[PDB]
DNA sequence: CCGACAGCGCATCAGC
DNA sequence: GCTGATGCGC
DNA sequence: GTCGG
């Protein structure tokens, strides 16, 4: 936290130009200066010297002089003054408002938490469950219930069929002390890229999960993909946890280590390491390797057969989940 | 200068 | 209904 | 907004 002033600024402007300008290449720009300004090892003393890091250029190092002479940032002060994008903005944070939609609202007049409360009829299921916990989503989860979630989770995917493997991926698996919710990786045997011998293999489990009252809702729903909320239990007199984001993604059990890389992250390393890959002649999803062909063409997937693998094709030295954290 | 920027699942809608 | 584009999310 | 070619 070296550079916690500067890191914080960028995500600020980052989060202005995907939500308020809609402007999506200026977001990742913003939000990969962050990134490498996060993990460089010194207090960065000037514009110039953060010029020296792959993804800050001229315009954010003059950022950076004028947040480092004065603690701020014009452009933001004016921003954050801005009722439309102050607007804007904060209706972005109900999970199922993207940035078109909050502009939309804005328009039609809604532009408080106390108007969409009024208006859950003008909201789509995902957003009027994103409403419903908006206090709850943006709150920490504490590793120590990650643990506890961890542990009901894999003993009733477990009940269901001793087949299925479930991990949980995302800030979790790389070692994070606290994560903003639980990303759940699943296989099964009957479920791989060549058939799939059994239906409703994703369903069956959810289905478990709800049966135990620890699924409590579901923004969306299809064959492999899961997005909803859960809960742990609470013990007698005790306040109740707050609800949590849950993810879950059934992965083809022969493409677990593509499938885990992809779900470990984190989203910028993500990026980087499939930039990379484009750059080495490679195409990596949460599938498979390809080599790209002279026309670019994705060619036939390379055996895989642990995470290494993957860094091993794009000549990448193997990183650790608790040094992805990009 | 300027093309490219990771790659994809689910919900929703327009057009047929 | 299907298909393709768009929005939002991972 | 940044960068590689
Ligand atoms: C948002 C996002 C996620 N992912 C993958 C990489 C993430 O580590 C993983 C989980 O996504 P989350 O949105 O939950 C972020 P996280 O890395 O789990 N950290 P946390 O959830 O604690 O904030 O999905 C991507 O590949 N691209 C993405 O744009
Ligand atoms: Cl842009
Ligand atoms: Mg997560
Ligand atoms: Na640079
Ligand atoms: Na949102
Ligand atoms: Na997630």
């Amino acid at each position: 936290t070296l550079n916690g002033g500067i890191t914080d600024m960028l995500t600020e402007l980052a989060n202005f130009e995907k939500n308020v300008s809609q402007a999506i290449h200026k977001y990742n720009a913003y939000r990969k200066a962050a990134s490498v300004i996060a993990k460089y090892p010194h207090k960065i003393k000037s514009g110039a010297e953060a010029k020296k890091l792959p993804g800050v250029g001229t315009k954010i190092a003059e950022k950076i002089d004028e947040f480092l002479a004065t603690g701020k940032l014009r452009k933001l002060e004016k921003i954050r003054q801005d009722d439309t994008s102050s607007s804007i903005n904060f209706l972005t944070r109900v999970s199922g408002i993207g940035p078109s939609a909050a502009r939309k609202f804005v328009d039609e007049g809604i532009k408080t938490l106390e108007d969409l409360r009024k208006n859950e009829d003008k909201l789509n299921h995902h957003q009027r469950i994103g409403l419903k916990y908006f206090g709850d989503f943006e709150k920490r989860i504490p590793r120590e219930e990650m643990l506890q979630m961890q542990d009901i989770v894999l003993n009733e995917v477990k009940k269901v069929d001793s087949e299925y493997i479930a991990t949980v991926c995302g800030s979790f698996r790389r070692g994070a002390e606290s994560s903003g919710d639980m990303d759940v990786l699943l296989t099964h045997p009957s479920f791989t890229s060549e058939s799939t011998k059994q239906p409703k293999l994703l369903h069956q489990v959810v289905e478990q999960l709800q049966k135990v009252h620890f699924i409590t809702d579901t923004l969306s729903k299809g064959e492999t993909k899961f997005m909803g909320v859960c809960q742990l239990p609470s013990k007698n007199d005790e306040k109740e946890y707050p609800h949590r984001r849950i993810d879950i993604r059934l992965i083809p059990k022969d493409q677990y280590y593509c499938g885990v890389l992809y779900f470990t992250g984190s989203d910028i390393f993500n990026k980087n390491m499939r930039a990379h890959a484009l750059e080495k002649g490679f195409t990596i999803n949460e599938y498979t390797i390809r080599p790209l062909g002279v026309t670019g063409v994705a060619g036939e997937p390379l055996p895989v057969d642990s995470e290494k693998d993957i860094f091993d094709y794009i000549q990448w030295k193997y990183r650790e989940p608790k040094d992805r954290s990009e």
